[PDB]
């Protein structure tokens, strides 16, 4: 019987052959890597392999971002597969990028012979960066810490391991028989929590104010947005979403409050201050999220002392319970398996007119208001986002959305209309630029029927912009628009506000964004002035080779709301006409009108 | 200029003998140490030196309770003088134990020669249980990093620090010429601070129900207890001391609460947890004095979202503000000077008739009661305690208690009077056995005209009773009690409780404690009966040589009252006569009369 | 199929109840450990468990020395367990000992519950202790954490690794079905090596100088000593060990060099400097035993250039190749299984003339010379040794020894003669103070049938001497015998020779060790002057009780031979009357007659 657990089908094989093996079991379909030296016995293996793409980038950061685009785009992990030393330095900013947003990121890095040990400390560099590393040792526990690999970055809070390959390892051959649980991927509600949930549904019967704050957990599960809605629809509660949980709500739906934060809806601070009892589903309570996190939720803080209301928390993640704010009820685990064991216990209501009523003044008192175009004037960036997101909608395909980071991320946020779930791909935790155009590539190839449209900054696209030969070698016809504002423009919004208008060094030259998209082998768009807006954002979306749409966007202009560090969240900067013009006439003088 | 910056006094000496002067320069007197090889340059050095005096224990360990109980005892940083290897790896437990109890320790080891690296990677072992760590590479460097040493030992939250002394370092002689600064040691209120602190007061004068919670922080300071005696009387608030602050406050004054906590007083549990307004005055809400921390300070939270109360935290270590629980007002910083600025921003109050009238009610209600003796009964260890606190009063010098861990620990604290600072010395952070009898001898040594008194329990004494030699070496004239129950209380009070009297391998085999004190060359006094218990804690503490007193008490009594975990701070069980007679049958028939 | 390769006997028990079963499994008869708080639920499981003998000490740092002493004694891997915070801090110089001397040491502590984290980092202390720590987070993947343990500790050079396991876990019922082959412990040499094998037998065949430098490795295998012989007697090659090697070679063989090293033979480490072939089993050439690394082994590296010699390295552990000296050829692998393929292919040669006839005038010319008894002189602890060592052979049972570290533990590699494997229990890597009296408690439970004999220093003693009672308790007849020569020798031995006599904090002072006996219930004997010596060492050897023998030794006596730090390994210090003579002279006139 000590034969029947033990398997031998992988002797004669080496580590390589092994690992493309082990790939094909976790139905691994897609690979984003750049080749090497310690890494070539992996790329040997994998050489004219029929059984997954491979995509080429032109640096590892790329392969990284790619490798991110994907995972959030198909729910599937993201492989990487680098080298050793500078290839697997340079992937830390994606894999720290993973783990503050929860990506399910495998990384696969060569490494120099176990009797060595282009060198780097890369487990030791890593440990900050990753859920959990590992360096293989020997060509038999292959099979058992790929599987380790793929388990640790996709269960609880999805987040990046790097598994380290020395080239005498994938080289060697195995001659061992292995354990048979090893070859194979794998493959109950506690009465804590169980009690946790039904003492959490008398919370809610008993609010008169409740508001859902639903964050990126609830898209973790295909469940997730129908049992978000279900709940929302039953016990009748207004819904806001974090960035990343952007399209877990129908925004068109009479409930939806849009987004809440530092950028967010006016309105969804204003609820969320005032509700008596807030039900957060897979959020974090980032501190870009509360603002003044002692100030945050006083009506809820209050109604929980009174023992009338306070703060329902769905985690998967027990150290990020009670790490932010004081859970009122902490119900552990999925959020959307244990939705299906919270809802029919929630008492259906029908209306509830006094809160609804503060609500719909709430909505109709703060929109996303700014400054329109005036005659000659250029196009302002929120038209511009407005303009794409009505267009793309009247296509026949699904639209996903990544972003660069800056202005143009926050104006993105406001003014799409999110309707689907995993259509915002954003860097919101690290906030990475040059993040945008290789998301997008990751993101084409896990949805190939999808429209991808990536709105990017000029900055941030200047990072990595050399990625636009990466999409047409991998086939990705991305639609990638630049609001080219000539200028670092969240950056100089901080300088604007809190240093008197001293532009230091946030102004970096870009170039011909046209002659670029010429010489990656793209097509290129310019729309310059207002007339050109609506038929140049047709050609962008109608294109189906990968295009560059360079938009000239208004300078120096506000993301509005916005609540100030230190400040309250319902303690917002709302935009104002004539504050605005006051500000471009003060901007001009101490610049010396210049800027 | 240039020359007046830099001394060239050190020029000639070696690092044993600069480590010499620079120990004069911060005024230490002390230095609990043992030998070895790689710090025999520093031991060379230090031979026969008049200028400050030697402690030489039996095993390192022992060194370093030493020196706590001196730190503790004294105010000042306590010196540990170690070698390599095993020397440095034996400090480990101290070293930990000083860091949860915030205690001043400076722990010098000697390592192998620069060119080398009994080896051990102290530096990285002792990251996790210091302040700060430093490997000194050249004797140039030397007083810079001693100076460095002392200063975050004694500065913030007090705690331990290790620098790692190579033998070819401490062996080399000062050749160069060393900057000024680093051969000498060291030597405003923010408005963030003062603004808080007025908004603190605002608090404090709108309170009704107000109590005060001190603890460690308040011995940090010599005008402490007196600062926080003025406070109480001002605005007329009880005051309630965890149990590191023992003796911060006077207990024998009517407005004591005593020791609030898991086996702390059910009144001063019940006055918390009703209190609208708690003033925490240097502690840290440990786990073991909240009890369940969700149920804790109930009309404190709600006073808070009120705006009529909270909590006023005064920390100096940001690191402990807002992680147990939110503080409603944080002032930073050193709590005796900012209460300076702090009383005279409150009202004066002269009577709280309807709240004090539920404290004496609650006190009158809550004592610390036990089953007394009986005919014929072995002595209470309650009562043992209770003697000899009634009989150390009746001397004139002051006394200093030390204790090891389990029911003796506990019994010590409730059932002393305490009235002065810095004589409550108890390893409680940590919880260390055989802590008691090195810290006496450490608080002897700090302290030689006072009675230093070890209430120690067999098990924990058994841990390290080969230092009763070290106290005769010294000459310090410790007055251990040992509280022999035969078996480890503590332990065995949890498996009485919550594993039906299976009292698994919780007891160890004594000696004979009166052999084992005339072995080590120390009085031996032995307490059996009742009748015996007044004159023979007289002779104890009238000895002027060191004693070992062994009483035979008690066995398997609870200690009451008892917060048991997970259930609120004013959730106790209280000691009940009935209760105590049904669980002594429960015990014997189940054990089948064996215990 | 899916059923058969998954378990579900453990569905229902406990995380203790799970471990009490894994330790049947891995045939784990006994375990030490101490009681605690986080570790009750893993002691409630092992209570009167009729399974295995627990053994409980008087401090956690006696319970991992006690399962060093089992672990080095049986050749089976020495499990401990304590609980958390100062349990687990306690075992750190066990720990860091056991990695040292490459001793199997399972250690687990207790740690509160995984919702909370008497707390410590305990895994972030010990990693630089042990080969491999984890904290189990789930009762589910306990059997694998406990296997994997085992296996990492028993395999490779062996070494400690610690298990943390949190209280909730342990308390916590398995629910889960776990793969089957995480239920059950476990259960070809590669070309390279094989061929390197016969590169080696080669360039034996061309030596006409070689030596044999067996080490601890030659010992982890039964087979070990009796391939080394083999290998000794077909090749005709003269031995040498390690401290750590003493008994892997008959000493009373023709063949035997003795001890090399610091305080070795001055002929074995004559021998190896002129041996123009080394053949290391199982050793890592420590600095103590090389002495000047670059002067180190002539003979050998210029045979290497030459291609007619060099040192042939059987190592298990790649880290230790190629560390301290470049080794000519390097055998990979367990030596003993490696030795089986070398042996036959090395030339059976049956006379070395004149090499046997330069090492048997070496071993001649340098005895192990010291100064013999004068009348009215104390007892000279060389002579000591040798008494106890000739008297113990004739008995009709095997005699293992454990020592302290100082003096007494080289006169007693020196003096003993060493027949059988495993019988030197002595803390060489580490030099742990303390170490003897529990290594040999330890080690009697793992031979019961064996005389363990503790020849202890009286510092060293001193240290732990609170472990007596835990021998009486354990009923553990062991045999300490202090060299009471009322110093600490080794120290005072470097004083006396680089620091010109000052003797700065060297003399501790001791207890009455017959009176210490007397009251942990051991018997007491006591010798003073020569005539008692041999009827004394004759009832401390015919005890069948505990026995503890206080020998007084004379002072201020060196150990000879000595290899200085920095000096090469053959220009050592001899033994000479005259010196010692003059330097007893040198030492009254400058103490001043004192000592
Ligand atoms: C310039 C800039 C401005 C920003 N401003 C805003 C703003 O105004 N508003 C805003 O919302 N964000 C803003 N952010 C982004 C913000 O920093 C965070 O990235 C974001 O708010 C976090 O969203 P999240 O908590 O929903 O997702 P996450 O950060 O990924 O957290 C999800 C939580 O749900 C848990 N979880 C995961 N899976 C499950 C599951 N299956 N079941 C249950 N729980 C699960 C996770 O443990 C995690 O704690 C900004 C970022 C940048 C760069
Ligand atoms: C078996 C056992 C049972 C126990 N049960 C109890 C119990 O029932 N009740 C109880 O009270 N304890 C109990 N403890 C002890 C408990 O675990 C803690 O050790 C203790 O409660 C902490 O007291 P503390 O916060 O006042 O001191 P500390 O732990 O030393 O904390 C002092 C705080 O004040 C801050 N501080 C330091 N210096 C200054 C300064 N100059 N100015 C301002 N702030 C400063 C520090 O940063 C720190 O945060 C028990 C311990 C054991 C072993
Ligand atoms: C005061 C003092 C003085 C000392 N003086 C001396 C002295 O004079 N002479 C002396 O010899 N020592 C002396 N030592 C001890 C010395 O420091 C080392 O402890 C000892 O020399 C190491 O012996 P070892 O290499 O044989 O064993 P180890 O240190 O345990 O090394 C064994 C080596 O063999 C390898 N190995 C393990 N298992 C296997 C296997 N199955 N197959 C193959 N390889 C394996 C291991 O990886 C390891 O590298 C002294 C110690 C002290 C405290
Ligand atoms: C790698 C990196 N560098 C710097 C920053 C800081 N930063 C945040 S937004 C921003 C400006 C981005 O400019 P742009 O891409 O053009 O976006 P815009 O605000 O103009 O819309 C910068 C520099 C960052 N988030 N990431
Ligand atoms: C080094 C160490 N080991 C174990 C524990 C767990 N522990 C806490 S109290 C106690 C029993 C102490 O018995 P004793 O010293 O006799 O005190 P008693 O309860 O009998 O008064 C134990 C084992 C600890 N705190 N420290
Ligand atoms: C824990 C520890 N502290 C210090 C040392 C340094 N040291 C090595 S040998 C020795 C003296 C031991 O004296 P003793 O036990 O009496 O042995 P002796 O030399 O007298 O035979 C010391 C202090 C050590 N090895 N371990
Ligand atoms: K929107
Ligand atoms: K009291
Ligand atoms: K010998
Ligand atoms: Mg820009
Ligand atoms: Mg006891
Ligand atoms: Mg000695």
């Amino acid at each position: 019987k000590k034969e029947q657990l033990m398997d031998d089908s992988f002797i004669g094989l080496t580590g390589g052959e092994i690992f493309h093996e082990m790939m094909l079991r976790h139905k691994v379909d897609t690979v984003f890597g750049y080749a090497g030296g310690a890494i070539l016995p992996v790329f040997d293996a994998i050489y004219n392999s029929d059984k997954f793409k491979f995509v080429l980038p032109r640096h590892e950061q790329g392969a990284g971002h790619m490798a991110e685009g994907y995972a959030r785009a198909s729910g599937k992990p993201g492989v990487v597969l680098v080298t050793s030393g500078p290839g697997a330095t340079n992937v830390i900013t994606p894999m720290a990028d993973a783990l503050m947003d929860g990506v399910p990121l495998v990384v696969f890095s060569g490494q120099v012979p176990t009797t060595a040990i282009q060198e780097a400390d890369i487990v030791g560099i890593s440990r900050s960066c990753t859920k959990w590393n590992v360096m293989v040792k020997n060509v038999a526990e292959l099979p058992r810490r790929i599987n380790e690999a793929f388990e640790i970055a996709t269960t609880g809070r999805p987040g990046p391991v790097l598994v380290d390959l020395p080239k005498d390892v994938t080289a060697s051959i195995l001659r061992e028989s292995i354990p048979i649980n090893t070859t194979l991927p794998s493959n109950a509600v506690s009465e804590f929590t169980s009690e946790a949930i039904k003492r959490a549904a008398n919370i809610l019967n008993k609010a008169k104010k409740p508001i859902i704050y639903a964050g990126a957990g609830i898209l973790n599960n295909e469940q997730g947005p129908k049992l978000l809605k279900e709940l929302a629809d039953k016990a009748n509660i207004p819904v806001t979403t974090t960035l990343q949980g952007l399209g877990a709500f129908d925004q068109r739906d009479p409930k939806s409050l849009d987004m809440l934060g530092m950028h967010g809806s006016a309105a969804a601070n204003t609820a969320i201050q005032n509700a008596d009892c807030i039900i957060a589903l897979g959020a974090r309570f980032d501190d870009r999220v509360t603002g003044n996190i002692s100030k945050f939720a006083p009506e809820a803080k209050l109604a929980a002392s009174e023992g009338r209301g306070g703060i329902l928390h769905f985690e998967i993640s027990p150290k990020n319970i009670n790490k932010v704010v004081e859970a009122t009820e902490a119900i552990e685990g999925d959020v959307t398996a244990n939705l299906q064991s919270f809802i029919p216990l929630v008492d259906s209501i029908e209306n509830r007119p006094e809160w609804f009523n503060k609500i719909n003044e709430w909505k109709k008192k703060y929109p996303y208001s700014y400054q329109l175009e005036t005659p000659g004037s250029l196009i302002k960036p929120q038209t511009l986002i407005k303009e794409i997101s009505d267009q793309a909608q009247t296509y026949n395909k699904e639209v996903i959305v990544t972003t660069g980071v800056g202005q143009h991320q926050m104006w993105a946020a406001q003014h799409f209309t999110w309707t689907q779930p995993r259509t915002m791909i954003t860097s919101g935790g690290l906030g990475t630029m040059g993040y945008g155009l290789p998301a997008a590539i990751g993101a084409q190839v896990a949805k190939p029927d999808a429209i991808v449209i990536d709105i990017d900054g000029d900055a941030s696209f200047n990072m990595t912009l050399t990625e636009l030969s990466s999409a047409v070698q991998a086939g990705a016809p991305i639609k990638v628009c630049v609001l080219n504002n000539e200028e670092q423009g969240m950056v100089t919004q901080w300088q604007s506000l809190f240093y008197e208008h001293r532009y230091s060094h946030t102004h970096q030259s870009n170039p011909d964004f046209m002659k670029l998209a010429e010489s990656m082998n793209v097509k290129g768009i310019r729309i310059t002035n207002q007339q050109e807006l609506k038929s140049g954002v047709k050609e962008f979306l109608d294109a189906t080779e990968p295009v560059l749409l360079e938009v000239i966007v208004e300078k120096k202009v506000p993301v509005l709301p916005m609540v100030p560090a230190g400040k309250a969240l319902d303690d917002f900067i709302l935009w104002d006409a004539e504050v605005e013009k006051q500000q471009n006439d003060l901007r001009k003088e101490r610049t010396g009108g210049k800027y």
